[PDB]
């Protein structure tokens, strides 16, 4: 099991904001197997399982947030995220290094 | 020179709304020569006039309009541009027949 640092992106996410504006949003995380026997205790294999969860992390965080609280808070979306995406993994070992928010999509009809 | 309409996108221009949000927004432009002799008369030939034109009728109409007034009115700024640029292709004996406005992408920094 490689314990160097690790990164995927995100594949694009279409969701609704708080204020219905329909986005669409891929990022990047880094992270590393801090604990390589959690890493491979679980069902769920430890990449996969951040993959799907870093999915569900970055979906959840733009629904609370109207399209205005997300552009300008870009950074701040995030830091929060990495802490968010942190504590969710810690059961597979996991320790989340960064976290990138890149181009927000706004897609046509 | 060709009667039947004849269409082009828009290469995705980058520009500062009233609000100073980066955006970048692609469209594409359905026109047809209504006046032939007209369309050869000028300097700059009339397919890159229309393309020129377009992408200076966007940049525009954007950069007049906060990010909000944008993303609500995706249509109504597509039908506004089509009368903003028949009227400034009309030189050019260029009939534009309908614009359409597609994705707005915010890219990072």
């Amino acid at each position: 099991v490689d314990m160097r640092t690790i990164s995927f992106d995100i594949p694009p996410q279409e969701v609704l904001t708080k204020d219905s504006v329909t986005i669409s949003v891929d990022g990047v995380v880094y992270y590393r197997v801090q604990n390589a026997t959690l890493a491979v205790a679980n069902i769920t294999n430890a990449d996969s399982a951040t993959r799907l969860l870093a999915q569900t992390t970055l979906r959840n965080a733009l629904g609370t947030k109207n399209l205005s609280q997300i552009l300008s808070d870009r950074e701040e979306i995030a830091h929060h995220m990495q802490s968010t995406l942190d504590d969710a993994t810690d059961d597979w070992g996991i320790k989340v290094e960064r976290v990138e928010i890149k181009d927000v999509k706004l897609p046509v009809q």
